[PDB]
């Protein structure tokens, strides 16, 4: 429905979310990168905007 | 134009101009606001934006 708000002829800003990516390279430290990956994803079961 | 460049489905600001209207009251000078018009509406033959 945002592309619907998007062409209607007035004025229109929209809330919307994308695909947020996560990038875990070889230096980083390993446990504290899923705990808080299965922490955030976990809260209200994903439903929370981006 | 600009309507047609507002329906198109990008970002659009468009620069344009109104009808300009004067009001004289009764409690006004009279010969320095009809100086003023004929001043300012001759300008480059009242091509200017609005």
């Amino acid at each position: 429905m945002v592309k619907a708000a998007y062409s209607s002829g007035k004025p229109a800003i929209g809330v919307g979310a994308g695909n947020t990516p996560v990038v875990i390279d070889e230096t980083a430290d390993i446990k504290r990168a899923v705990a808080s990956v299965l922490m955030s994803k976990t809260f209200d079961n994903g439903v929370i905007c981006a």
